[PDB]
């Protein structure tokens, strides 16, 4: 019905830095070898999108943003063995193309046929599958979700479950992976630790589920918004600190309350003071600190290499560690087998030709996650 | 024919910051409870030792410092078990009590009871040992090997095999176990893969030797002095790189070297700039990067998180992440197994009286390690 040809459909075309998403009319070409076309059901709305707005995350522009998502697979290209036409499916930013050094690696998952090192805004050969009136528009991160259809290459497509509720389980395409695996996969949070999260938006949240998930003993909530620490306990956190309710440095708060210091600490908020903060608060012989994320425009930070040379570990990672087109897949099936829930992460639905005000709620910090629907 | 009483001997006492290492008349006394006196044979030189000199590890004064050595048991106050006099003896700067978090901890060993995060210069009880014409002088580390004669806690002494060579294993003491360890033991280099050493004294040639026992297929020793290099061949470098012999940073370097990055690397040196360069010269998904000395005057690195948030790991450790008292006597075993060589570390050998003149040795760079005998 439409294999083969173009598609005519909407999409949320950035044109230029610091605009608003302009709804248009685009031109999607079918899938070349080794490509997928998919038909979007949902996606969420991540700080990542907003930074190429901002400009903090470059990338050719102008281009169709989006990165989280979830759809259905509309055509295959020639040679594609690993989805098929109606298949339920969740693009993947971080490919996995199974040959690379780093895909090989057993602990690496950040493969070299990335597009977030260098980014083209392409697809893998060099080209976009997107015109508007004529002009080429940009890949980014070889994904482009914030559009009806989009074309992808088969690194960055995992199918999932068929019976998989699409609007829920999109957020395993960035969000819940990066946080959860940043417990799970990254730390490997151990039974009956006490672990300390600094941010409570949704990959925070996200991070407190792998705490528990992996049977954490005491899970310490650390955020300036008190009003984050309703839900924070509902997933999971045993207690939640207000650093703004004390007269003494955060660090110093949480070694005691642990008795001098936690196993694992996470720093979710990209800030350079509390990923030092988080760093200081682990156990000094054992402790273990991750970074889940840094914001793409971020200076240098001062820290003394002192806190390391007792037995500290500093890590991060992308995607929460996962291994991206094995884990995707792994991810729903828990989630279909009611091993952990994604509805407390949701806040926010709203139709697609609405994007403008699901970002407004992104950036005023209303929303934990929006998403949108197709 | 000693034990119970004071024993008079020589030791060298610093009496102040920045002055020679003054020959003394002490009286030691003998073992209190859970203590064990010992009959120093050989202690080396080491860096930590000149910066209780320099002022830069700040320990009470007037001080016996020493801390990397071995001898045999002269003594053993009441209630004494793991060792028996005339055993042969290494003193662990870093306890192992057993009871602690850190010591039941299966990755940690940084002894809770150490006396290097908040230095007294006593024994574990508070008191000294040693007097000097009535004046007490403080232990350094709970060890205080550069005396004829010492008193240590249970906690802080190992027995070694009594066949072992006390001129040589001393070496487990400090140097060799903590470049072994960084490698074997905190990084845990994994046969085939490509290290980096930066610092190629005692310790990086000990970190070399643990990339060889781990079967690390290139080891590349970095090192601005080119007299440095025939050694560490010998020990197992496959190449060595002269960072002044280069138009380009060095961390581009050993990118282009590795083909895009090593699989671990190590700073020896204590230097921030190159603490920052070995971490940015390990592959970006999968590296690890492992500190294995920081001068104790330390001022903060500047670093770009961005570094860690591809997938790096970064890390340190005390005595190369060896719980001190299991592991010192697997190490001598080791030595006596002939699984590997302690005499290419062992440059310059003088009698305990020429104490000064080994630090000048190591003060001018001429020496990789100093033993001093008994
Ligand atoms: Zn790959
Ligand atoms: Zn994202
Ligand atoms: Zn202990
Ligand atoms: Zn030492």
């Amino acid at each position: 019905s439409t294999a083969g040809k173009v598609i005519k459909c909407k999409a949320a075309v950035l044109w230029e830095e610091k605009k608003p998403f302009s709804i248009e009319e685009v031109e999607v070409a079918p899938p070349k070898a080794h490509e997928v076309r998919i038909k979007m059901v949902a996606t969420g709305i991540c700080r990542s999108d907003d930074h190429v707005v901002s400009g903090t995350l470059v990338t050719p522009l102008p281009v169709i943003a989006g990165h989280e998502a979830a759809g259905i697979v509309e055509s295959i290209g020639e040679g594609v063995t690993t989805v098929r036409p109606g298949d339920k499916v969740i693009p993947l930013f971080t490919p996995q193309c199974g040959k690379c050094r780093v895909c090989k690696h057993p602990e690496g998952n950040f493969c070299l046929k990335n597009d977030l090192s260098m980014p083209r805004g392409t697809m893998q050969d060099g080209t976009s599958r997107f015109t508007c009136r004529g002009k080429p528009i940009h890949h980014f991160l070889g994904t482009s979700t914030f559009s009806q259809y989009t074309v992808v290459d088969e690194i960055s497509v995992a199918k999932i479950d068929a019976a998989s509720p699409l609007e829920k389980v999109c957020l395993i395409g960035c969000g819940f992976s990066t946080g959860y695996g940043s417990a799970v996969k990254v730390a490997k949070v151990t039974q009956g630790s006490t672990c300390a999260v600094f941010g409570l938006g949704g990959v925070g949240l996200s991070v407190i589920m792998g705490c528990k998930a992996a049977g954490a003993a005491r899970i310490i909530g650390v955020d300036i918004n008190k009003d984050k620490f309703a839900k924070a306990k509902e997933v999971g956190a045993t207690e939640c600190v207000n650093p703004q309710d004390y007269k003494k440095p955060i660090q110093e708060v949480l070694t005691e309350m642990s008795n001098g210091g936690v196993d694992f600490s996470f720093e979710v908020i990209g800030r350079l003071d509390t990923m030092v903060t988080a760093l200081s608060c682990c156990q000094e012989a054992y402790g273990v600190s991750v970074i889940v994320g840094v914001p793409p425009d971020s200076q240098n930070l001062s820290m003394n290499p002192m806190l390391l040379l007792s037995g500290r570990t500093w890590k991060g990672a992308i995607f929460g560690g996962f291994k991206s087109k094995d884990s995707v897949p792994k991810l729903v099936a828990d989630f279909m087998a009611k091993k952990f829930a994604l509805d407390p992460l949701i806040t926010h639905v709203l139709p697609f030709e609405k994007i403008n005000e699901g970002f407004d709620l992104l950036r005023s910090g209303e929303s934990i996650r929006t998403i949108l629907t197709f």
